[PDB]
């Protein structure tokens, strides 16, 4: 059975997949293409992607099988990922930054809230509105956190990679991770049932965006940086 | 079809069979990042985790297909990866104490299982049990535990060590005591082994790789 | 659980193709050891596009197998994966050549989404055959423009040289099977469904293990020369 | 459904299964921890145990579903691995005497002669006393050449680590080997019926103690010379 | 159940199989127990191994449903794997002559002759005896071009180990890969197809070609390999 095309969210699952499973093993692989400051960061990204690409599989799987929009996969993913994602945030954070693993704390507690109030709205276990309104909440507490609350400590300037990685950092909590809440409203929030192939497509791209490009933009500042101090 | 979400039980296995691949792959490939000193250890780490994997793949299957504690695959697994935590302590007087520490867990798990199995009732199983576990904190001071390893990466190794055998392992017990000495509670019991599970073989191993790393990195600067 | 059939002589080239790319990766990935840091990015890029490559030839040999129908969609799927992934590559390289390397990546990529946008709606039949093939080689031959004339007309190492020219000739010597085989499938005006697989077989044979291993031996010549010093 | 407590030999293949599966991954990981001079040992070591786990999980197949002793699957293993185990012998050998090659075409003729007969008993093709003789003879006759034949030739501590696997060796081929022939007795030689319960978690020991443990003494050896070396 | 032991050539498949499997990874680790100038051809020998293991579980597969022989898996087998001990045999073959190129196409060429015969034969697209002559005839034309065609341009003193793993190359196509057609021989051209003995001899010649060579070459390279460093 050749894929059905018309099945575009079908598509969009298998797409990522191979995205996550490439990502996956680019980097693992690549690990060698950076020094001991980078390795652990590559490991991360990698790690994230594997669960993610598993995850995947068991998405598209219920999908096609039901055509039922996999929310309960979907979390646990998240779940699983994005407390990863937030140690990689911490790593950058205890380069250029005094108050790292405070801030650790806080990020954690933000996305906890983000997830579950997430959760709720698609399990039905609390009115869409609301929940919507919570998780962000959540979110954007991490943002405040992060650049006006504990986090405006220290801004240091000392090394031009570690100013990308807060740079990269920043662009993927800020305008990367809008891409989620984007996607529940377009399947929630416009006219009361579910577009739930809108909702997941747009997810789909999410992680996509979140998952593989992040950890590709840190990979190149990783090997950029670790190719100059190799030249000295 | 979708995980069934009402099936917490369900969901706890997922979650740390997943926590157990993720880590057993980490702590495979960041042994590039620690000395010689360390690399045994972390590969030990990588396969308490592994084995765990295995184990609640099959943990998990039964409890979706059948809804009973899966306590022989559970103790199976302990007694498959409790010997390994072990014998971190003796990569650390020693084969003493690694055999000391050995037996003591051997008594612990296998009173435990004498009362999940129901080949002895459960009180008196739980005190051989924590007999057992207590002879183990009971080794590492006045006893065969009062040599002061020489090394402070060896000794913040060696309290973490010493913190997660008193305070983590604890969460076992605990977990006994809900399903079988309140008021069986097979829901609450398997929440509080999966969170046990996570927390000792994942965040123990993720102690010994930072210790590793931290020793590592000092070691190689001092190489100038 | 019988013998491979003989007589489906599309089956075998799935089958052995199949085998070929799960050898290539392995053959990328574990060769990275022999190329110095300049070049094993390349190689990863290399086994990355094979792997993919292997994962859906099982699935396109069993849709073939198990319906007799042609696998469009997984063949697509496949190159919407695999050819930017070939940008990438050319990219790679091309970063030493010119500065405006980037420039040059976003306008490939461009056009290679064109010429694969073009060759799906005419085998999807969403669009007529020859119109579609039409715009298929305007992408195709628009990228291999802006490498010999255009932007791509720029420029301490022996290699690079060596790379660039396998480039500009797979790009056009090596990708020309793929039309010539959607002429085979679509252009005689049903559709010739083994002929056209048999050409795609060997296109991707051809574009992605070959290719990759043109890369292989000028990274593995200039790392053990540059070893010298 | 859980894992049956009741089958002893049941469970005894699942530990010494994962048992398996563990070592392999160990020597294979940890062959980065070891010189040149002895990778390739953790690599056969690792082949040893990679082959036997595979085995391992067909062996426990049969008997989780028939009951019957997986008399093939065992053989086949052991067929698979003695040669290899063998073979780290005659590079052990190799360090010690000019006598090695002849040595383990020696040792490998010993060990087929001696699975043979060991296979023809369990499989009824033979009378199970009579082969258990000739399989011993096999065994006796590859200790003999080792203790008192061409292999008296060189005891030759030439390393500290080379004299430690060296008689690492020399126990091996006797205190672990005899495991076997003592499951093999347990199993066909005091009875009426055939003992299988005895005679598979007679086996499954021996296999833990000759291709785990053993594996282990070699990569314990192998570590603390490499440490040393490099100092 | 447990494996069948009467069939002999069932056994045979788990047995060589097994040892495919264990060579595909004896070759891929020990790579780090040679130099850059090895590294490669350890990578083609595992590959070989790695090919024929797959292939090898389809025809265990094929010989326990039907009890026919798995021409086709078998063929397909020694089509990917040939043209990759023959890629081996230009890497020796460049180290000892200039002609090495030329070499590679005429022996390629020569091989797949050797195949698309043999295959016709087992196949029953073309009777057995004048595709047993054909085949042959590929073969020997490699052997030919070898010892006394373009081979007799060069050999090679400027290494022992480069000599080693010629004399290895010129001894296994003689008698290594004479297993071979000695197993057609048995299977097709005796009485009234021997499919037992043409199995067992055809895995027997696997095991010595791909198994057996791939070490002997991983032997002359970590000696080598080791005199080196010293
Ligand atoms: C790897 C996955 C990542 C980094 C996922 C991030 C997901 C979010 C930031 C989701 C956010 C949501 C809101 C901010 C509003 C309520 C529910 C959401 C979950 C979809
Ligand atoms: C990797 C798994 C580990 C380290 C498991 C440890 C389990 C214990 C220390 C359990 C202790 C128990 C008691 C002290 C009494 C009742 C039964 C218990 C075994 C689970
Ligand atoms: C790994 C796959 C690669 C590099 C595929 C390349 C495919 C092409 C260059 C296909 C080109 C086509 C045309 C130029 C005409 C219209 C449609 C085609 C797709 C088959
Ligand atoms: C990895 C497995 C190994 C090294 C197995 C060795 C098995 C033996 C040495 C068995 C010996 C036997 C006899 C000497 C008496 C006859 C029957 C036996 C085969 C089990
Ligand atoms: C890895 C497999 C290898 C190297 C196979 C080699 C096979 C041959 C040299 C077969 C030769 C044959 C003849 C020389 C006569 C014709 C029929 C044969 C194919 C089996």
């Amino acid at each position: 059975g050749d894929l059905d095309i018309s099945d575009t969210v079908g598509v969009s699952f298998w797409l990522v997949t191979a995205g996550m499973l490439a990502a996956t093993v680019f980097f693992f692989v690549e690990r060698d293409q950076v020094s001991a400051k980078w390795k652990t960061s590559l490991t991360v990204s990698g790690l994230i992607t594997g669960i993610a690409f598993w995850h995947y599989l068991y998405m598209r799987g219920v999908w096609i099988d039901t055509g039922d929009t996999p929310t309960v996969f979907r979390y646990i993913n998240w779940l699983l990922t994005v407390p990863l994602l937030v140690v990689e945030f911490y790593l950058i954070l205890a380069a250029c930054t005094s108050v790292a693993a405070s801030l650790f704390k806080k990020l954690l507690a933000g996305s906890l809230v983000m997830l579950g109030a997430g959760f709720a709205g698609e399990a039905g276990l609390a009115p869409v509105l609301p929940a919507f309104i919570i998780g962000m909440a959540g979110w954007l507490y991490m943002i405040y956190e992060l650049y006006m609350g504990e986090g405006k400590a220290a801004v240091s300037t000392a090394s031009p990679a570690v100013n990308s990685a807060y740079n990269a950092m920043m662009m993927i909590i800020v305008v990367g991770w809008a891409i989620y809440p984007a996607g529940y409203a377009a399947g929630y929030l416009m006219g009361g049932g579910v577009y739930a192939s809108n909702l997941n497509l747009i997810y789909n791209l999410a992680d996509f965006v979140n998952k593989i490009l992040f950890g590709l933009i840190i990979w190149n500042v990783a090997v950029k940086e670790s190719s100059n101090a190799k030249l000295l």
